[PDB]
């Protein structure tokens, strides 16, 4: 959890224009955020590039976790090793908007951050999910009361984040 380069938006909330595992590698924090699917299957965007920085023990070790226990749900979490990104990490379900998924549930997956005191995390559903970034943002501030270090990876849209936050 020594993040540096951080700007504070909130009394909880703070943002970098950074690549998440890159910041995980580096910090190696006890809790690192996955914008998962429900059968934790790990094939783009940020699950892809969390998955391959651990040359695939994630997805072994997450198709045993739906082997056992079966998908999660929409809004949904669980906890499973962070491998050599982190002491856990904590795969979250934000709703795909694009398959009709209720924006509504952004609510339900930003509030199992609240279930631990420190998280490096992405935006939920935004990119191949859907939802516009800033909104997706503005539901993190008013739903998350744990401390959040969002790593925002694309320059244009961290400027966009912070004029429209500041
Ligand atoms: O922060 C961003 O710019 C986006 C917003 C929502 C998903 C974020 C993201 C971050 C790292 C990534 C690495 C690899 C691939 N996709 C990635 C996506």
């Amino acid at each position: 959890n020594s993040f540096s380069g951080y700007l504070k938006l909130t009394d909880n909330v703070y943002i970098k224009n950074a690549d998440i595992v890159e910041e995980a590698k580096k910090v190696k924090p006890t809790v690192v955020v996955n914008a998962a699917n429900v059968y934790l299957k790990h094939g783009g965007g940020v699950a892809g590039a969390l998955n391959k920085a651990t040359n695939n023990a994630m997805q072994v070790e997450s198709d045993d976790y739906i082997a056992t226990n079966g998908p999660l749900k929409v809004g949904g979490s669980c906890v499973l090793s962070g491998h050599n990104l982190a002491k856990h990490c904590l795969h979250v379900v934000g709703p795909n908007v694009n398959k009709g998924e209720d924006i509504q549930l952004l609510k339900s997956a930003y509030e199992n951050f609240n279930q631990h005191e420190v998280l490096l995390a992405p935006l939920l559903s935004a990119g191949i999910f859907g939802a516009d970034p800033i909104h997706s943002l503005r539901v993190c501030v008013d739903t998350v009361r744990t401390n959040v270090y969002l790593a925002v990876f694309d320059k244009n849209l961290y400027d966009k984040l912070v004029s429209s936050f500041l």
